[PDB]
């Protein structure tokens, strides 16, 4: 369990295209989706997380409590319904999104002044690194 | 998420024999264990649980935080090592104990003044009901 509070600015974004393609996001949207400057702001008070992921293309905003299962409607990305659970595995925040897509979820951890995020769907992995602002 | 604090006295215990047999507990321990009354004490503050399951023969203490994965050594039962995770699925507390035994875990919920606990291992289900004191 560890502190992830802050404003985080993207410095690296690997294979976001493969990730979206595994989610069957159409070609035209993928071409305008891959933003290289992105800000993630996280407010974490105990088990409650309030996050905003902002780019010039679109914003995703996600609120959740660690250990409480919830239904997520992935509107604005692939628009599927999934049952999501976020828990701690040591100091790594782990999310599983159960539904039609195998191996769908993400892992997020802070190491020094950087936040690392791995997004997975099937056999695709996208890795992003952010620096605390 | 819901409140499960209190001292609970066992009312009913169905198929506890089958559950222990699926865990390979020896016949002589099973004969003694199946006839005993159990008292469960739960102290819950937020996501941290401190629990005691007591009988005249043997007791089992177990503390955990909801949504935090941990290593459980099931000492005094079958003595195996399992990775345990307890989460909320509505107002049911759900536990998965990952390891050699398939479908091992439990679900616990409160309806008024009774606590219901369903324990699973393989294809065996044990149903227990307690009443608050």
């Amino acid at each position: 369990t560890k502190d992830q509070n802050g404003t985080w600015e993207m410095e690296s974004n690997e294979n976001f295209e493969g990730y979206m393609k595994a989610l069957d996001i159409d070609f035209a949207t993928r071409k305008i989706a891959v933003r290289l400057t992105q800000t993630k702001i996280i407010v974490q008070d105990g088990d409650n997380f309030k996050t905003k992921t902002n780019s010039t293309f679109r914003n995703y905003d996600l609120d959740f409590t660690v250990g409480v299962e919830f239904d997520e409607h992935t509107k604005g990305l692939d628009g599927r319904n999934v049952k999501t659970l976020v828990t701690w595995e040591g100091n790594t925040l782990v999310c599983v999104q159960k539904g039609e897509k195998e191996n769908r979820g993400w892992k997020q951890w802070v190491e020094g002044d950087k936040l690392y995020l791995e997004l997975t769907c099937g056999d695709q992995v996208c890795r992003q690194v952010f620096k605390k602002k």
